[PDB]
């Protein structure tokens, strides 16, 4: 509607920066869309991608998820809470993915991206899954800084969303890996100040946020509303100053604006 057309772009105003959103509603295959063919940062939303990627490839080696990965010092980027736990011994595949979805772990990131082959085999899964618009470009920490009007690591709205869709709802990813990727992000343990603050408390949630330069605070979801089709929702936001604060509460007032009614 024009309604919720209009309550996004006062939300954006009041922010004062740039607000990309993307709803799909199952129930009826439609869309709430702003700004969703701009590009944003995806910081680490990311990570979704890397650990699908992960998950895609151990459809054809059973073995993958178990490989054992060495932690070394020389790993540490910024933010490493749980591989900081293991340096010098080793975590699994699936370990990695865990810490990367649902502590935001940067080394467990690049470990992802260094066994599927580099930012550029995980842009080549999203191609896979018919997702044009998507490009990893670089490691953590770097891809991360959000500068405007550079387009590594970006993705639009629209595009993300449907590929969360695909990867969980659909099966872009076999039964046990799509399982798999959705109960990883049900576990999120970073999310609740994002998405889920604009939803009621019953709702169940999958999602992974992330922030970076220039206030750059993002949340992609998979939602499954009480008694009704699950929902995607993605909510991308950044702003002008390059040390810009965090602003997850535009997130969830977004995600408040998009689902009232539902
Ligand atoms: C996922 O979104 C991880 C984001 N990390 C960055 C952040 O939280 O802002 C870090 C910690 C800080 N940063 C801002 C710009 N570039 N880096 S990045 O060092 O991991
Ligand atoms: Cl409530």
């Amino acid at each position: 509607t024009a309604d919720v057309q209009q309550k996004l772009a006062e939300l954006e105003r009041q922010s004062g920066g740039r607000l990309g959103v993307a709803l799909i509603n199952t129930a009826d295959n439609s869309q709430i869309l702003y700004r969703a063919d701009e590009r944003f940062a995806m910081c680490s939303t990311s990570k979704v991608m890397a650990a699908a990627a992960v998950l895609k490839k151990s459809e054809s080696e059973p073995n993958l998820l178990n490989q054992r990965v060495e932690i070394k010092k020389s790993d540490l980027v910024n933010y490493n809470p749980i591989a900081e736990k293991h340096v010098n011994g080793t975590m699994s595949l699936a370990e990695l993915s865990a810490a990367a979805l649902q502590y935001s772990d940067n080394v467990a990131m690049n470990k992802l991206i260094a066994h599927v082959g580099g930012p550029a085999s995980v842009t080549a899964f999203a191609r896979q899954l018919g997702d044009e618009t998507f490009r990893l470009d670089r490691t953590e920490p770097t891809l991360n800084t959000a500068i405007p009007g550079d387009p590594r690591d970006t993705t639009s709205p629209r595009a993300m969303a449907q590929t969360l869709r695909n990867l969980t709802l659909g099966k872009a990813l076999g039964d046990s890996q799509r399982a798999q990727l959705v109960t990883w992000m049900k576990g999120n343990t970073t999310g609740a100040a994002s998405i889920q603050a604009g939803l009621p408390a019953s709702w169940v949630v999958g999602d992974k946020t992330g922030s970076g330069g220039y206030g750059t605070t993002n949340d992609i979801a998979v939602i499954w509303p009480k008694d009704r089709a699950p929902l995607i929702l993605v909510t991308y936001f950044t702003q002008p100053q390059p040390k810009a604060e965090s602003r997850r509460d535009v997130l969830a007032s977004a995600a408040k604006i998009v689902t009232d009614g539902l």
